[PDB]
């Protein structure tokens, strides 16, 4: 109907990480009743960036969220969600201190889907491995979804993998809202998302980057 096997994605970030600004484009497709995407991405403005581009990641299944794959036995919320659409806020706080805030517009054009986002982050050490560019993708996750007075949360712990063999230990509260009225909707109980959000290709400097998720949902 709105939501098709195939659906294609725009994307616009922009924002600050500790004094740094930037902004990305990207462009991508998935298959949103398969749960896969992948995602083309350009950093347009502040290039190179002086961070790992791994803490973006989130923000471009965890920030696609038509491309979750929902059995039917699942209220998908966010399907559900079109043609109104819907936006999405999450805090990500690092073992360190590093903290990432964004928050998201979800809108449907023309049977594209239409991402914009804001990026606030701060407080990453100088010298930890966030601001080194010393980190290697994230662990697989599972996020946790609870149906909230009309909206969904979510939290996941995700596990960012360190040059050394160590971890950097995050944790995700994301608040998602829907712009049609919640009595609308048909809300899911608590659930799961298993996520795999995986880096594909990158230009040397991280300003190219092409990642790939993979999110399905199930009943605990
Ligand atoms: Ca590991
Ligand atoms: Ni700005
Ligand atoms: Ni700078
Ligand atoms: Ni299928």
């Amino acid at each position: 109907e709105l939501i098709k096997e195939n659906m294609p994605m725009k994307l616009y970030m922009e924002g600050t990480v500790n004094n740094h600004h930037f902004k990305c484009t990207s462009e991508g497709e998935g298959k949103p009743y398969e749960g896969t995407q992948t995602m083309r991405i350009k950093v347009v403005e502040g290039g190179p960036l002086p961070f790992a581009f791994d803490i973006l990641a989130t923000s471009f299944m965890x920030g696609s969220r038509t491309f979750i794959k929902h059995p039917p036995g699942i209220p998908d919320f966010f399907k559900q969600s079109f043609p109104e659409g819907f936006t999405w806020e999450r805090v990500t706080t690092y073992e360190d201190g590093g903290v990432l805030t964004a928050t998201q517009d979800t809108s449907l054009q023309d049977g594209c889907l239409i991402y914009n986002v804001k990026v606030r982050g701060v407080n990453f050490p100088a010298n930890g491995p966030v601001m080194q560019k010393k980190t290697l993708g994230w662990e697989a996750s599972t996020e946790t979804m609870y149906p909230a007075d009309g909206g969904l949360e979510g939290a996941c712990d995700m596990a960012l993998k360190l040059v050394g063999g160590g971890h950097l230990i995050c944790n995700l509260e994301t608040t998602y809202r829907s712009k049609k009225p919640a009595t609308n909707l048909k809300m899911p109980g608590v659930y799961n998302v298993d996520h795999r959000l995986e880096r594909i290709k990158e230009a040397d400097d991280e300003t190219y980057v092409e990642q790939h998720e993979v999110a399905v949902a199930r009943y605990s």
